[PDB]
């Protein structure tokens, strides 16, 4: 009787995976197109992350046995999706964190930082938010993600440890600014770039409306603002919303956080002199993050452009050959240079020291199911493509005409944050923007006023870990769970809306004369 | 004194990483040019395997820092080589074999087999020689591979711990016959359909002379006499060349072996009825082996060609969605499925059983570093192809016909045979094909005649890890060094061209009247 309401709770992720595609067939039959054929396969693997039934990487294996059994795309093309180019900048950067982390490397920076920011709660993660934001303005964001991920880490690992949510709360904003950061320079992303090639290839006479120093003055003061709203979101979810007890002030706080400060003051001042492998590993530390800015910086000319050129003049070296050639190095140097020691077999012979990193530690310490979910990302993008149904959606944002003009630029903001969560950013832009020029020119609408919002939306990813990698990327320690990331990011893909509908309709009328429709977007059908 | 030259010996790992991209430099600068850049990252590779400087996944990374700082290829377009259709081949292969090792069906196994053949050396290689090479006649020598060197290891292990050079011995020869019994088949494997396609493309009017009667009449006389040389020079190599030690004849071999055997059948008669575990194990390995043999079997039709077809008529679904396919069922299956354990924490409610595989155990077993190497060899040969390499060596070919006509065959089989431990068998076979029929119809020659050595030539592939995806397979344990494989598979390289070169004298000339130039061979320019 009452056993069966207690049996039937543990057996909760069976029965998900034995009746949600049963549940959603529906779908595949009684509309039978190829396009409902992919809607099905990502209903179906967002319901298998949140109610987390299977593991993470084996929800990501599904496009290899649904995209072929469903006519989509071959079994070997949907294969070679897996192991792009940003999974190897996440697999060299991670060669480094191992490295990092063996040689307790992340006892020192994480006791040094925690000696100038101080233990609150509050304040050190606006500190983490601030330099995670700053990075990400100048190099990838799946650089940045790769290199802060851990050392925010290690600093929750020494804070914890030397007090006797917010752990979730720590993990987020790394994930979060490394992608809202991003939008505040126009080599700072992906779709950044493609505005500007969509505007000088669509309307030829535009003069150049769209460079480095006018994005900036636009989207900067957009960056800050939801940089700032999302910090005050973060908190009141996941910490408390006393506001008192986060910034620590008043009495009983004093009392624990004086008595915390000094066991740190006390654990820095033992681990003296460095040794020779923490010599060599933090300053391939800064070689690594020095040939990330100088690559191919965009407002100056890198090495990568010097040297390296290919047809066109742009790089073949891109951050991820920076990152392996880095963790190949890590097996080539060795950890205590004059190490001669004795071999217990053979007393004889010697024998030599380790390297900097060796195999038996890096298949231990590898998160080796992030490097397949991360696939799963690009192959679920890809099969989108295939398809047609991001062509799909694209034609039905066109009669969206008969709607006064400030809301056109929300509602198009709200599809574009939605469906971008499914698929990649650089696919959307590429593939939605021709179609809103060609909206914007009938209606007697400047462009970038729907255009600019469409290339601001891409970038606020916040809900599934398959858009924007820096959110996979935060699962590498499993202390999260994709509810919890599935939690946060719906209200923030809202706050983010209402942030660019407000930077569109002030400070961004008079730097683009929004309200004009100028002489460079006339045509021979408009008038 | 003396001990410079101690230390020096233990450093020998270090000194061969650099001074050997020292000695190697006249290559990319005396002659400078993209096929000569290609030529010096195949020689760098091949020899840091055999000497064993790095661990055999860092050397495969090197494509991805080599290809794009010379120019062959962009890093983008090197990146997509790692991850493909037969990388997942062996990853949902041995997903099956982490489930089988975990419930301890791998003690069944072994246990039944050495009850069957008996504890002696040589029969039991032949035993595993013979049903290795009969299975890759009819499947991908992927699929063999990845099932039966997992069986292969759990033999040896109960082998040598019932008795208190052999595990080398026995991993080459599931190696071995892998790719040398897929070739009595057209079906067997990839460049024997490349021949049916080239000949029916170049002379449209040959009548259908290669097809499957008539391939099977000439290649599998040449397996089993290749097959029974490469069981010979295996035993002569690893295991001594008594030949009564071997086959355990004669007093003192008996004494052993009798009380070796009576361990065995002690060992077998406890472990007694089998677990809920070991039931959908076994039953979900049958049919993982049924699905292979009747998917795309060629001599009729499977259930590939008749749900999932593509335009032309192929599958979409491949060996490796089966793969994928019955190790995420594994996921989902109870292990013992009315398991209503209790929980410490909150005792309350109740505990869910475990699945037949979790990801904390795959994750510890899975050879990760085989999911490199393996990549690494496809994009070793892919920049093969993107320099001209194949493209400049097929063009030396053509001057090699002022040579007597039988001795063209044995040439020809000796450049392909070592060309083909660098790049791929599909790729080329489809360069150089065209070019020997060229060759043959300027001096009266018939094709198929330096055709037909061309194509089984790429089939003798047993030096270097990169050629026929399974000479990496049998790295998964560790057991072995890539120095022990070059050392037999060089003179099995000149074994199997001198065995090619007596089929295509005898018993090659009746059946295909290779003495007459016949009339589908004339062209405008002959006579
Ligand atoms: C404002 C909050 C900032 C929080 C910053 C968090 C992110 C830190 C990223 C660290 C990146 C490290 C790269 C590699 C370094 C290799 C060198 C190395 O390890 O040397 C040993 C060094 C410790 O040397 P030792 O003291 O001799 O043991 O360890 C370090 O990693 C150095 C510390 C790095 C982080 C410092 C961050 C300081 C930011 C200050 C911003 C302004 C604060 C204003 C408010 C307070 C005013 C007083
Ligand atoms: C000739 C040498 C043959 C050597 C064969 C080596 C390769 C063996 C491949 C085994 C593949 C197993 C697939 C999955 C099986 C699931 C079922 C299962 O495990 O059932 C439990 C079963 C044991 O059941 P139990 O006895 O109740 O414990 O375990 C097995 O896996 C069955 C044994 C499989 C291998 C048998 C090979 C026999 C070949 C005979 C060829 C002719 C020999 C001529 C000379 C001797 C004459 C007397
Ligand atoms: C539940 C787990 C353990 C196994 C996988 C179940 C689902 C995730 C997938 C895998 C195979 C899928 C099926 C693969 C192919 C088809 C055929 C498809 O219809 C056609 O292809 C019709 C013919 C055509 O128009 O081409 C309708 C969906 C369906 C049944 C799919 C329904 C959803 C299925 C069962
Ligand atoms: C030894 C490990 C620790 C680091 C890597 C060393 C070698 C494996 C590789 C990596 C980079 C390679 C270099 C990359 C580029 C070039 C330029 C190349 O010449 C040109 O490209 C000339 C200009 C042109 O014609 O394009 C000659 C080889 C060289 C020096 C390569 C020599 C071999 C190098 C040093
Ligand atoms: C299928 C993919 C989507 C998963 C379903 C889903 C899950 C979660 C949410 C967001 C809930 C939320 O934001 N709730 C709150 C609001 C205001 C204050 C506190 C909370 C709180 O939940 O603590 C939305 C949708
Ligand atoms: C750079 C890639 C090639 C590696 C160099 C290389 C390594 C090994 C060999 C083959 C040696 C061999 O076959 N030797 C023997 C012959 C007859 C009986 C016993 C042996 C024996 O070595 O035990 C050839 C070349």
């Amino acid at each position: 009787m009452a056993t069966c309401w207690q049996a039937l709770w543990a057996y909760r992720s069976y029965l998900i995976v034995f009746f949600v595609p049963i549940l959603l067939l529906p779908l595949p039959i009684l509309v039978p197109s190829k396009e409902a054929y992919c809607a099905y396969a990502i209903i179906l693997m967002a319901l298998f992350w949140c109610t987390e039934a299977l593991p993470l990487a084996v929800t990501a294996l599904f496009p290899l046995i649904l995209f072929p059994m469903m006519g989509i795309v071959d079994a070997s093309e949907v294969a070679v999706e897996y192991l792009k180019d940003s999974n190897l900048l996440f697999f060299g950067g991670l060669l480094v964190a191992i490295a990092v982390e063996h040689w307790n490397l992340h006892k020192r920076i994480a006791l040094r930082v925690l000696l100038i920011v101080g233990v609150r709660p509050a304040p050190l993660i606006l500190g983490f938010m601030l330099v995670t934001a700053f990075l990400s303005m100048w190099i990838s964001n799946t650089a940045t993600s790769a290199m802060m991920v851990p050392i925010a880490h290690a600093v929750l690992d020494q804070l914890h440890s030397s007090q006797a949510h917010l752990t979730q709360c720590m993990s987020l904003c790394v994930c979060y600014s490394a992608s809202i950061g991003g939008i505040a320079t126009l080599t700072g992303t992906a779709p950044n770039l493609v505005l500007q090639g969509q505007i000088n290839s669509l309307f030829p006479q535009n003069g150049n409306v769209v460079n480095f120093a006018s994005w900036f003055s636009f989207a900067f003061p957009t960056m800050v603002i939801l940089l700032l709203l999302a910090w005050l979101w973060l908190q009141i979810l996941f910490l408390g919303f006393n506001f008192r007890k986060n910034f620590g002030i008043g009495e009983k706080m004093q009392e624990q956080q004086q008595a915390a400060y000094c066991v740190i003051q006390t654990e820095h001042r033992l681990l003296g002199p460095m040794t020779f492998a923490e010599k060599a590993i933090s300053i391939l530390f800064v070689i690594l993050v020095l040939l990330w800015f100088t690559r191919e910086p965009g407002f100056f000319l890198g090495w990568g452009n010097l040297a390296f050129p290919n047809a066109k003049g742009e790089s073949m070296v891109s951050d991820g050959t920076v990152a392996i050639f880095i963790g190949i190095i890590m097996f080539i140097i060795p950890s205590k240079f004059p190490g001669l020691t004795q071999d217990p077999e053979n007393p004889g012979k010697l024998k030599a020291p380790l390297g900097l990193l060796d195999w038996k530690t890096v298949n231990q310490k590898m998160p080796w199911n992030i490097v397949l979910l991360l696939g799963g990302g690009y192959a679920l993008a890809k099969g989108s493509e295939r398809s047609g149904l991001s062509e799909w959606l694209g034609n039905k944002l066109t009669p969206l005409q008969s709607v006064p003009a400030p809301a056109i630029a929300i509602i198009l903001s709200l599809l574009v944050a939605t469906f971008t969560e499914c698929t990649s950013n650089v696919a959307t832009t590429t593939i939605f923007l021709p179609i809103l020029a060609s909206m914007a020119q009938a209606i007697c609408l400047h462009p970038l006023y729907v255009m600019l919002p469409c290339t601001l939306a891409t970038s606020l990813a916040f809900m599934l870990p398959v858009a924007t990698p820096p959110n996979a990327i935060v699962f590498s320690f499993g202390d999260l769970k994709v509810l919890d990331m599935a939690r946060a990011g719906f209200l923030l893909n809202i706050i983010g809306v209402l942030v660019i509908a407000l930077a569109i309709n002030s400070w961004g009328i008079p730097l683009f004369s929004l309200h004009s429709f100028p002489s460079w977007a006339q045509s021979n059908t408009t008038a």
